[PDB]
């Protein structure tokens, strides 16, 4: 590797997977989503902030993948992934996670192929990306006070 891995004084051990790094394509995102399909590692499993982890790091081992790519939108409702190519979105589940959830909903992760197709997270929560949300700076901080995301707003 880099010749920093002959410093006699190098500091600590990388507990990054031996992969190289890329960052999470809309192609990828495709592959990953069928191949968590096709695995049953999501569909209709009760959503949490663990297993977004769980994911976040079982991709990168098996594929390199850079773990900033599972952003979803911020709800309440359906959260939809903000990386388009990514076919799995968050469904609340009405009973007759609740904890994890900012919104305080129950989640589970939902399978959707319409999402290879139509950016629901952009079309529905432009406010949500920011300098790319098409909107004026002042409209989005509009948009995201009035849903009450002051952090995200500031």
């Amino acid at each position: 590797g880099p010749i920093d891995e002959e410093d006699d004084d190098l500091v600590g051990v990388s507990v990054r997977p031996k992969v190289p790094l890329r960052t999470m394509s809309y192609k990828l995102a495709i592959d990953m989503s069928h191949f968590i399909k096709e695995k049953g590692g999501l569909e209709g499993i009760y959503y949490s902030a663990r297993r977004h982890r769980i994911l976040d790091i079982y991709l990168e081992k098996e594929e390199g993948i850079i773990p900033d790519w599972q952003d979803y939108t911020s709800g309440p409702g359906i959260r939809y992934p903000k990386t388009f190519g990514w076919l799995w979105k968050l469904v609340p589940v009405n009973v007759s996670s609740q904890w994890d959830d900012p919104w305080g909903e129950v989640l589970a992760w939902k399978f959707d192929p319409t999402l290879a197709y139509t950016y629901e997270a952009y079309v529905r929560y432009p406010e949500e990306f920011g300098s790319k949300s098409g909107l004026s700076e002042e409209e989005v901080r509009r948009r995201l006070t009035a849903r009450g995301l002051l952090n995200m707003a500031d």
